[PDB]
DNA sequence: TCTGTCTTCCAGGAAATCCAT
DNA sequence: ATGGATTTCCTGGAAGACAGA
DNA sequence: ATGGATTTCCTGGAAGACAGA
DNA sequence: TCTGTCTTCCAGGAAATCCAT
């Protein structure tokens, strides 16, 4: 670990004002006017806090596309007050002595000393609970601001706003669109431990678009603004922090696409960047890599896709019809050609097909995708070679190629005289599974023996079966239930 | 016709008209006091306009209506216009002796001229009787004397008010886009305000044991002219039907019933907005008869029987005559706000309930008088056990709002003839499958009740079977029905 | 094509004679190729549907559809396949001594049982007699046997038609007698058909049977009955041949033609392939109401064109005494056989079919022409025409067949211009009758106040061909021309 | 007259008969005198077998609509009344004995059973003659008297009717054969008459004998019976011939098969050999007999004038003289009549005539008796009473050229006057609009020749037209005339 | 015991046959 | 070359027979 | 001929606010 | 106190407008 160095680095600044003030004490010059050299020290450990603060953001950013965080940011608030803490005793310090220390020095140190408090409290304001980064036109939401060093601060408690800006408006350093409620105290919470302005009713009334964009392409943050006065007054520090990018939408059907961008960027947003600038391309892998986390946090599964999965994807995306898994692997791919380019024939993107067979899966396959009953990508040809080998009433499971979030039963037909011929049912949709589970219709089907490979169906897909219940409650009325079949 | 009756009298007026002009080449006349008759014209004319609300009032539920209103207008015109000669008449004379004659004569004629104008102010186009907030509906009044009535047009406003407000003679809830110019279209020979674009934004409601959803209002409709000979004031005002206004889908039904209630037994002419408690039976099967025919879409609704089983559900009666309900009265309680015994809904909501499934689903069906519809199940089973193995009848669930069920026959010789009875299918339930595919798909139904083959009977429900392939590359996959 | 299958089959089915043959040159399990070479029965179950299906097209070609007449290629099939049974039976019959004496008994009897089969399917009604037959009054009728020409040479066979009703005809005396009843099955090798044609019959009386629930006698359906019988050596077994005729229903006089026609209509239409005699459904879905109705106007019309969707929409609402308006809601609809013909309209004194054969004979008689030239919207409601021609200036009309009176057609015209508000006035039905004495044409021209046909065809642009000249001159002789014009008051 | 010589004469007979009883009473020459009285009664017999003879030619008569004594009641009685005396005196010959006077008692009986037979088969009459023109595959009827009937129980005779040629009525090969033709001879006391009626006669088929032509041959029934009345037997055969018939095939034929009937009917010789009738006869005589069938046939009570009968004969004889005077003297033949085409025209006089005649009956009857019609004109006379007339003056008149047909003449216009004929309307054509009507389409048409106004003249054959809007909504559609 | 269904009777139009023009 | 003559077939009008209620 | 993109209307599910029994 | 009445909130069909390089 590299947190306890930083505690031993306390430890040395701690002795460092014990002696200094014993020293100041005593005295009541040459050098200890060199000992407020040692706040120098103090802001190099600042520095360090405000990058790890940097490095906490970016897992917040990362949090989104669901992946691991230490979301606590409880410990940071305490290295934030510590370091206002030895801010605080160095400042007395010099306003004692009190002409026992040389006094052109003191313009110098008091102003490196308010500098840090300056940067510091300006830098421990941050955007907690984000608001969502993709974002319905009338529909209520949240979002939340910490402040770090509010638990030192008692006067009149600064108001924050939230404003909406576009990612013009947002470079720089008329309201394209109105936020009712965007007005909320900055309260200090001494049993929550913690200094906090949480929005829990914010609506957008309007939107407003700039002008190939297709809108949904169009990022957009929230301003969170507000300014407090410490006393002696005023010299008045306005605080201000950015959300991440959200796109705004006005109905559902525009969720698919938006999702794209946001998480594009939620990946590729540079540490430190210019809002909103994003990479034109990006390795084929470290997509793979996203691909993977995004499925398992949206599905809610603990394992996700494999090689030959990714193989597949591959071959889908770039049209290639390669067969190495290291081929693909060195190769860059645009965001063009994930979300803008339609493929093959096809009415659609790449994106919008994952985001398809994302949304089946989570809906209606999770359990039978944990269970690791679907092979879920698979081109045709791939079964047509894997299942002639095998005997009649072998059968398997595929996302539909053709059709936007559907499944479809591959088995083999036919046993002895015939050469067996691969048929392919059409494609189950969320609704078509809504009406009939897929383990049920599977147990309509008695022609099917195995699932590819060697696992018999009954053995397999028990636990999805749906129990008849028999009887006849009711009451008078006798059960009446729906069967599926093919010919 | 009384139509016709007053085409006589009136040619009978202008004739009259005749008599005293040609009788004031005196340069005694009591003529143009019994030509005072113009008053019981008026007095008809606005009796037919009565007639003509009323006849709208039962348009609200499905019914016939003449609602041209050009007659009338024209008939109001011809009115005005003899009260015109007859008042210049008066006007130029000596030999108004005594002068007090010509100020009851007139007095007599500009009253006459007042209650015509104040009564030809209608409601054209009603809004919407069972009413959702937040949400554009449109209205329209009509003048029939605009046309003689250039100045500037008056602009009628209109407002919400309440019953308790209506019977008089503040904001319960306001309507945006409410001032609307009454504009005289010269091709339509008519003087009209349509209000295109209307919404209510919030309502607050009257305040015991009453659900809100039977809290009755109206939409007011006031103007004014300031017309010449100045000043000559009148005010128009006119008053919607009675509307319910709901704040949700899951409201509608018991609104519906209210504004039914209320349109079909308003009496003619009574204050805002009163109506009877309790009705005879048999009107009530009329309005229901009728309600049921216009909503599904259907020519051919109740028989006896079924309206015979509607009365033992509502009264809770065992009877089984269908002469022992016919001078039996019903009240409003029983109709909506009595819960059905052992069952969780009023009788008003499973009716709709029915009126809402056939509409969707089966008005096809109920038409080709497929289906009995009302029947209680002890009735069935002794209809269907001397009936053969296969024999089965439609009827809808007892138990289930909007669900309709199969009640079939089997025998097994070893074993006695049983009625078994198929789980009710929903809206829904039909939306994935067809009834006449259902019904299809079970092999062990042969015969519809009575005699009758069932391909021979659903052959025109059947969906195609698809079969063949695709798309593309793909087998269809169906799904098809069984009970075990 | 069915045909190319069953050539391609065939050719096959000699290859196998021809193997059949050659393995006889052993003089074994080859005969249990032969067991397999019965598969000449699937080829007999084909053409035999084949039959079934001609049997059908005239079913319907009665009713006024198209027809593949040929029954030439037919014969042709029936022929070759004799002809391969024949070298079977010869070669099972030949080289017996090898043959296991119980495959041998076995496949003789499955073969001779195809034979039997065939012949029994090959005796054809190919002249049908009027589905609707009047008494005492000559008719023909005509069979046709497909193996004639294998069997005739021995004699040719009487061929007798007896008088059948529905009730004998199920089963599997003497209802009405018919004279020329006897006729030469005669063998004609330039037609190269066997075949016996009844030029002349006649049908003097009718005994009809006993009627229940008021079924009408028009709708009582009966058949000519054909037998005949050899006695053809390869003897001997004489099999009776006989072959049924469609129902036909037998009338005494001219007005019972109509509903007589229905009866015939309903049947041909509906009949389920093959049924027992004679029954159809009492109920069809109207969409296929529609398609033989459509089929029977077009046919006794004489028209290309027939009935469209807004046609078909006045008719449902006829038929159905529905208020309704969408030509949706009529669709999935049935109709019974008593709305068709049975239930009279609540106004009108007749019922549906009664007025829609009504406006069919009109229309064949003196409308053809004017219907062909799509002039005639023939069907509406008077509602939809007030609707349609209120709008519309003054001396538009248009022509729609009358709900009043059966063959009856109507003016309905829009009067008048400026300060009068418009009127729609309908003129006074014309009959057959009333058409022969001055045509639709000209009673049209004469009419002046009538100026543009609806939609905004000028009228005289419109009935150009229909008006019939004037003469002027004079004859004959001496005598000037009397002419006769029509007007409204 | 004749009626008192037969009773007074009779009365002698009757007083005869009391002598001769109370002579044979007192009792030889007496027997021989008394017997002569028989002498008186054979005469009687003679006369009225005339009698009967002048019926039997009125009957022919009576076709052709000549009055009618049909009575045939008194006659009966006659009849009656000599077969009493005849009963009396031959039975008094028989009783009075004892055997006087034998050898000549046997003459006695012998001219008493001869007067008895030549009575009876004289008595067997035809009083319902069948159709003279007669159809194949038609039914018909026919009925027969026997006079001393009601004398006359053994069993009635069989009466049988057959068809025959006139060489095989002669005399003194079936050639058509007839069903139902046989009918007992039944006795009616009620209707006091002795008779045989055949309701349901029919002739099958008919073969016929070869010059020209076909409806002139002439048939007829034969009536045949026999009894077989005591004394035991000498039975006498009774048989009744009809007037002449032409057999026909077909309703075309009618017009030629009615003039060849007509002329016998007319023609026929009494006592003549059947069935022999004239070559040629006075035109006088033709012209009493057109007269009397016009007359009969159209159903009018006043017929042809001279002017009519002269343009007849201008017509038939093809002469265009002028006085009435000059053809009176004239014979016409039947060749003339019926059996030669005239001038440019392709039919005979008698079927131009016959064909006026049905059209006068079919359409006419009310215009001519109320005598509006000319009838019969020439062009020629026309125009010369027509061109002196002033403008607007009429007639009708039957076209020449055609049969059955009937034109308008009129005076117009009017510039120097011009003559115009209308083209002739046929029955058909009056079907289809009345002649009145027609003539009311016309206003050039002002008056009737002469001097009578049209509205006058035909305002009863006017028919009301309705000119009213029935229905429902179909305004009457009507058919007018016009020339130009 | 009338209504309505069913039938038989009968007039006229179209047309086949033969003819002698 | 078509007119006449002589007959049969056959449609629809009219009215008679009859069964069902 | 047209398909896509982008927005609003409105229905019915679900759950939150609430008054009265 | 709490259940059932009443309301607000929000997802997803249709479907209107505009554009379409």
């Amino acid at each position: 670990q590299e947190e306890l160095k930083f505690k031993t680095g306390l430890r040395r600044l701690q002795h460092r004002v014990g002696e200094i003030h014993l020293l100041r004490e005593a005295l009541q010059e040459a050098l200890a006017m060199l000992l407020q050299e040692t706040t120098g020290e103090l802001e190099a450990a600042k520095a360090l806090v405000l990058k790890r603060i940097q490095i906490w953001k970016r897992q917040q950013q990362l949090a989104g596309n669901g992946a691991p965080f230490e979301e606590s940011l409880a410990p940071l608030q305490e290295r934030c007050e510590s370091l206002v803490d030895i801010y605080s005793q160095l400042q007395q310090e010099v306003g004692a002595a009190g002409g026992e220390l040389e006094p052109k020095t003191r313009a110098s140190l008091t102003g490196r000393l308010d500098e840090v408090l300056r940067t510091l409290v300006t830098s421990c304001f941050l955007v907690e609970k984000q608001p969502p980064q993709v974002l319905k036109t009338q529909t209520k939401f949240q979002a939340g601001v910490r402040f770090l060093l509010g638990l030192r601060f008692p006067a009149k408690p600064p108001l924050v706003r939230a404003d909406m800006v576009t990612e013009k408006q947002a470079r720089e350093l008329e309201s394209t669109g109105e936020i009712i409620n965007n007005t909320v105290p900055l309260e200090n919470s001494i049993p929550g431990n913690c200094c906090s302005a949480l929005f829990k009713n914010l609506l957008l009334k309007k939107i407003k678009r700039c002008e190939t964009e297709s809108v949904t392409e169009e990022k957009c943050a929230v301003l969170f603004s507000a300014s407090f006065t410490l006393g002696p007054g005023k010299l008045p520090i306005q605080l201000q922090a950015l959300s991440l990018p959200l796109v705004v939408i006005v109905h559902g059907n525009q969720d698919n696409n938006a999702k794209a961008t946001i998480l594009w960027d939620n990946a590729f947003s540079e540490m430190d960047r210019v809002p909103f600038v994003v990479a034109e391309r990006v390795p084929w892998e470290k997509m793979c890599e996203t691909l993977n986390l995004k499925f398992m946090a949206e599905v809610g599964t603990n394992r996700g896709l494999l090689p030959e999965h990714f193989l597949f994807l591959a071959q889908k995306i770039f049209n290639d019809n390669s067969l190495s898994m290291e081929a693909f692997q060195h190769r860059s791919v645009s965001w063009s050609q994930f979300n803008k380019e339609i493929l093959l024939g096809r009415g659609f993107t790449f994106w919008q097909w994952f985001d398809g067979v994302l949304d089946l899966t989570k809906r209606c396959l999770r359990s039978y995708w944990s269970d690791r009953l679907i092979i879920g990508f698979i081109s045709k040809q791939y079964v047509t070679s894997l299942l002639l080998n095998e005997p009649d009433g072998t059968f398997l499971l595929r996302f539909s190629d053709s059709e936007i979030g559907g499944i479809t039963i591959a088995h083999v037909i036919r046993g002895q005289d015939g050469s067996p011929q691969i048929e392919n049912i059409q494609p189950f949709s969320a609704k078509d599974l809504s009406i009939r589970s897929l383990g049920d219709r599977i147990r309509d089907l008695a022609q099917l023996k195995n699932l590819y490979p060697k696992k018999p169906k009954d053995e397999a897909f028990r636990s999805h079966y749906k129990p008849e219940q028999m009887g006849k409650d009711g009451r008078g009325y006798v059960p009446a239930t729906i069967k599926m079949t093919v010919e």
